[PDB]
C-alpha cells in the first residue's frame, strides 16, 4: 500500500500510495513573488530549489569600488577607505573552494597617483593567480608569466567585454571585472552565501554585519574593518572652497532620470564631491559617473553620458575602432559567430564601426567580409594568394586561415667568375630579400 | 474522477483515473532482444522512443564501396559495377532535406584505377557542395574553391580521421568518408528509412528490394540497374591467367579470424580475386584488405594487415607521423585537449609519435607540450621572443598566442664620413635584413 521503491514521485508529483496499482498522487507547485529588496538594489535572481517545480528568489553578491578610496559592500553598504598595501576584496569564510581570493593592491605598485598603476587586481583560484594591473592605458594581465587577452585554463577564463576586463569562474559562477578606474565582483547567493568576508563584506542580504575583521567579529565602523584585511607579503612588509564641479551635477540631472530609480544616486553623487574637493582639475572626479552609468546598464538602462560631460575625460582606443555607449557585452567576432547566450545588457565601450566586425577573439583587426587575419593585423580575404613571412602563402576558409607553404626562390650565382676575384656575393634581391642573388662579382684582389 | 490532465504518467508511468488523487498508476519499462541479424551484418544502434518508455534496435545503413567497380548496397547486397560518368550514390525518394545527395564520379578525377586517383565524390546538402578529389597521395576538397581541411559551414562539417577525410551533417546524423580507394556512407534508419535511393539501394533492412531503377521499380540484377542512375550536368553532358596470389589469401588467413564472425568476408575476398584477375600485378588487390579491416575497426575487432602484406600496401605521410594500425579516430591535439568524447574504436591512420601530440585542428606539427604555432608550422614555446615576419613576435598563451608588434628598428644613422668617396648609405642592416641601417659606404 505505501509504495515499494507515500512517496515524492517524478516530475514534482508527490504522491500517497494508496496501492501499487492505484494511489492518491499530490501535485507540487511553488511561486515566490519577486524578492522586494536585495539591500544591494540589484534585481533578484530566481534560482530553482532542488526540487524542479519550486523556485525562489535570491539576491546576487555585488562589490563595486571605484575611484581611489570608495567601495560598496556585497550588501550596497558605502565606505571610502584609502591605503597603500595589498588589501583582500574577497576571500571564503568557511574555505570551499582551494585558493579563491579576489585581492587589491591600490598604490602598492606605486605610491604616485596615476593611470601607469592607480591599482592591479589579483584574483587567486586554486592554481592560477591572475594579476591585471594597469600598464598606463592598457592593463596587461599576469598569470602566475604574462598572457593575452582570451586566456582560457583550469576552469578559469579572462576576456575584454567593453571597458572591462573580466575574469570569470564558470563553475563557481564567479564574475570580477577591472576596469581603469573600477572594479567589480559578483559572486551567487547560494554558492557564496554567508560564507565571504574581506573588504566586500559578508553576502547575507542584511548591511548591518557587512563588516567583518579577520577575526569575524563585526564592528559599526566598517571603514576601521578594512585595514583589518590587510594582505601580508614580504615586500613593504610594514604595509602601514571646494566648488561642487558641474560635472558632479550630471549624476542629480535629467540624463540620469531613469537611473534614480532601481538604483540610489547619492552614493556616487558624494562620492563624486569628495573626489573633486580631494583636488580639482585632475579629471579623477568623473570616475563616479562611469560606475554610475555601469551599474545603470547592469539595471537593463543604458545611457550616453560622456559627451554630456564636455570633455574632460573620454577613452582612450586607436582610431579603428568608434566609441558607443550603448553595445554588445560580446563583440560579435567573425570566426566565433553563435549563440552566446546573449545577457544583452549592453554595455559601453569602443567597437568596430557599422559596416565592419571584429575578426576574431584575441585579434583587434575589423573587417567587412570574414577573411583570414594573420600574425600581422591584416584582412585577407579567402582565396587570397600573398607572400606573408618569406614563404608563399594562401587563405583558404577551413581548419587553418593560411596555408603558408615555403617560397620557391634560392640565391643566384655565377660558375663561370672569369673576373679578378670574381666571388659568388649573395646580395639579397630586392624583390625577395630571402631569395636573394650568390653571383659571381669581381672583388679588387 | 475523470483525470484532469487515465493518464499515461511522467517517467512513462501510466494511470487510468478514479478521482484526479486516486488514480491507477501503471508503469511501461521493456528490453527487447538484439536484432539478431541485419541484412548489413553490423550490429544495430540503440534508438530511444519518442517517450521514455523504452527503445528499440535499429540498424544504420551503411553503403561502402571499394576499388574501382564494387559496390556494397546498404543492405549488404554486394555487386560490381564498372562505369565511367558520375553516378548518384544515395539520394531522397521523397525530398526532406534541400538538395541532399552524394554523388560519385568515377574516371573523371583522373582515368585511373590505383590509390593516386581512383575517383571523385560530390556531396550535395543545401546550398553547399563537396568535391573530395585526390591528386596522387593527396585528396584535395574544392568547397563551391579549395577550402582547409577542418572546414565547418551551416551545419556540414569535413574533418579527416584516420586515413578518411569525412564529410558529416550532424543535425542529419549523415556521415560519408573518402579515402582514396574506398567511401562509406552512414545513415540513421530513422531519419532515412525506406527513402533512401541510388546505387547504394534502399534501406530497408531487407536486401531484395534494395535495387530500384530511378523510376521505382525492383530489378534483380542489382549491377544492371546502376547505369540508369547517372547524374547528367553541363560538365561532361556527352556523358554516354589470373593466379590466385597469397595476398588475397591473406583475408581467409588465421590473422582475419575475429573478422571471419561478425563480419562475412565472402564478398571480399572474391572482390580481391576478381580485382587480381583485372590485371595481376598492379596491388589493387589491397583495396580489398583495407576495407575488411576498416568494417572489421568499425565492429571494434582492429587488425594491422599492411604489416604481413610483406610491403605491398603501406600508408604514407611525412616523417613527423608514425603509422599506427589502431589509433584514435579524433586525434588527440593539445588545442581543445578537451578529452574528446568520440567512439573508441580506433581507426587506422598515422599519428604523430606517443612523446609528442597534434598541435590543433588543421595544423600538422606534432609539438611536445604545447606552444604556439605559426603560420609558418615552427612549433613555439611559451614566453618565448622570436623574429617573424620583421617584426618582434612573442608566443604567450591566450587569444592569438602569436602577438608580433612591429619592428622599431631604431637605426643610427652613420652620417658625417671622411674618406674617398664616403657617402651616407641606408645599407639593409646584416644584423636585421629587415633593419636598412645608414652606414655610411665609400666609394
Ligand atoms: C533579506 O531578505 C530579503 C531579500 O533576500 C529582504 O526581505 C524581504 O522583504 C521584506 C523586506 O522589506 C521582508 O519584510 C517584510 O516587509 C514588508 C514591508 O511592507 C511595507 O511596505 C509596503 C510598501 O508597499 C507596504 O504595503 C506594507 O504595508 C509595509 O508598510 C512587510 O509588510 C512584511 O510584513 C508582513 O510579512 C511579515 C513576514 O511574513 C509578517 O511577519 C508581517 O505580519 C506581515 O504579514 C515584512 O515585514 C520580507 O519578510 C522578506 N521576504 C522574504 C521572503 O524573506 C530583505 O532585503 C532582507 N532582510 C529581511 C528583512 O528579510
Ligand atoms: C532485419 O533485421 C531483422 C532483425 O535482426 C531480421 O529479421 C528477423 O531476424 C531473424 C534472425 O535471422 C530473421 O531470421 C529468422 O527469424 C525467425 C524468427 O522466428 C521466431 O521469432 C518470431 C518473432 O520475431 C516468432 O514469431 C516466431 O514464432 C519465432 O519464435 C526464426 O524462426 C528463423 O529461424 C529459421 O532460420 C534460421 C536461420 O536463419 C535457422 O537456423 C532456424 O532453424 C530456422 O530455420 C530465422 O532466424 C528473420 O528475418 C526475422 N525474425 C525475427 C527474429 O523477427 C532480418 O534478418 C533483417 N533483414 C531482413 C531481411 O528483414
Ligand atoms: C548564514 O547567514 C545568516 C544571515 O542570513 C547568519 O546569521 C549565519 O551566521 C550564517 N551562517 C553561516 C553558515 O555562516
Ligand atoms: C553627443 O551628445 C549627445 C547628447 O547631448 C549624444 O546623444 C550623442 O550621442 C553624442 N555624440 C557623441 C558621442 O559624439
Ligand atoms: C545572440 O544574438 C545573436 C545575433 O546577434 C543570435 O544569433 C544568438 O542566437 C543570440 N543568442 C542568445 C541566446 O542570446
Ligand atoms: C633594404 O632592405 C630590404 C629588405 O632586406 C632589401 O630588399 C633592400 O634591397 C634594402 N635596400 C634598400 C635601401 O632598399
Ligand atoms: C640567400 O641568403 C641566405 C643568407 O642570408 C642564404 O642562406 C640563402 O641560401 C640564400 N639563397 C636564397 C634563398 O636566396
Ligand atoms: C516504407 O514501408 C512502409 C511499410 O513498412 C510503407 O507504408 C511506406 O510507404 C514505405 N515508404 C517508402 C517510400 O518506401
Ligand atoms: C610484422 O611482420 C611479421 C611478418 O609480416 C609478422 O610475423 C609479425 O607478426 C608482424 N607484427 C606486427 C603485427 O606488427
Ligand atoms: C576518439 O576515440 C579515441 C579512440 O580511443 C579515444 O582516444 C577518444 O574517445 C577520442 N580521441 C581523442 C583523445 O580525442
Ligand atoms: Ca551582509
Ligand atoms: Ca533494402
Amino acid at each position: 500500500p505505501e509504495c515499494p521503491d507515500t512517496w515524492w514521485l517524478c516530475d514534482c508529483f508527490m504522491a500517497t500510495c494508496k496501492y501499487n496499482n492505484t494511489v492518491e498522487i499530490v501535485k507540487v507547485e511553488c511561486e515566490p513573488p519577486p524578492m522586494p529588496t536585495c539591500s544591494n538594489g540589484l534585481q533578484p535572481v530566481r534560482v530553482e530549489d532542488p526540487d524542479g517545480c519550486c523556485w525562489h528568489w535570491e539576491c546576487d553578491c555585488y562589490c563595486t569600488g571605484w575611484g581611489d578610496p570608495h567601495y560598496v559592500t556585497f550588501d550596497g553598504l558605502y565606505y571610502s577607505y584609502q591605503g597603500n598595501c595589498t588589501y583582500v576584496l574577497v576571500e571564503e569564510i568557511s574555505p570551499s573552494v582551494d585558493n579563491f581570493g579576489v585581492y587589491i593592491d591600490n598604490y602598492h605598485c606605486d605610491p604616485n597617483d596615476k593611470v601607469s598603476c592607480p591599482r592591479t587586481l589579483i584574483v587567486r583560484h586554486e592554481t592560477q593567480e591572475v594579476l591585471i594591473k594597469t600598464v598606463h592605458m592598457m592593463p596587461m594581465q599576469v598569470q602566475v608569466q604574462a598572457v593575452a587577452l582570451p586566456y582560457k585554463k583550469y576552469g578559469l577564463e579572462v576576456y575584454q567585454s567593453g571597458i572591462n576586463y573580466v575574469v570569470d569562474i564558470p563553475e563557481l559562477g564567479v564574475l570580477v571585472s577591472y576596469n581603469g578606474l573600477s572594479f567589480s565582483v559578483r559572486l551567487p547567493y547560494h554558492r557564496f552565501g554567508n560564507n565571504t568576508k574581506g573588504q566586500c563584506g559578508t553576502c547575507t542580504n542584511t548591511t548591518s554585519d557587512d563588516c567583518i575583521l579577520p577575526s569575524g567579529e563585526i564592528v559599526s565602523n566598517c571603514e576601521a574593518a578594512a585595514d583589518q584585511w590587510l594582505v601580508n607579503d614580504p615586500s613593504k612588509p610594514h604595509c602601514p572652497d571646494c566648488t561642487p564641479s558641474p560635472l558632479c551635477q550630471l549624476i542629480k540631472d535629467s540624463l540620469f532620470a531613469q537611473c534614480h530609480a532601481l538604483v540610489p544616486p547619492q552614493h556616487y553623487y558624494d562620492a563624486c564631491v569628495f573626489d573633486s574637493c580631494f583636488m580639482p582639475g585632475s579629471s579623477l572626479e568623473c570616475a563616479s559617473l562611469q560606475a554610475y552609468a555601469a551599474l545603470c546598464a547592469q539595471q537593463n538602462i543604458c545611457l550616453d553620458w560622456r559627451n554630456h560631460t564636455h570633455g574632460a575625460c573620454l577613452v582612450e582606443c586607436p582610431s579603428h575602432r568608434e566609441y558607443q555607449a550603448c553595445g554588445p557585452a560580446e563583440e560579435p567576432t567573425c570566426k566565433s559567430s553563435s549563440s552566446q547566450q546573449n545577457n544583452t545588457v549592453l554595455v559601453e565601450g569602443c567597437f568596430c564601426p557599422e559596416g565592419t566586425m571584429n575578426y576574431a577573439p584575441g585579434f583587434d583587426v575589423c573587417v567587412k567580409t570574414c577573411g583570414c587575419v594573420g600574425p600581422d593585423n591584416v584582412p585577407r580575404e579567402f582565396g587570397e594568394h600573398f607572400e606573408f613571412d618569406c614563404k608563399n602563402c594562401v587563405c583558404l576558409e577551413g581548419g587553418s586561415g593560411i596555408i603558408c607553404q615555403p617560397k620557391r626562390c634560392s640565391q643566384k650565382p655565377v660558375t663561370h667568375c672569369v673576373e679578378d676575384g670574381t666571388y659568388l656575393a649573395t646580395e639579397v634581391n630586392p624583390a625577395d630579400t630571402c631569395c636573394n642573388i650568390t653571383v659571381c662579382k669581381c672583388n679588387t684582389s
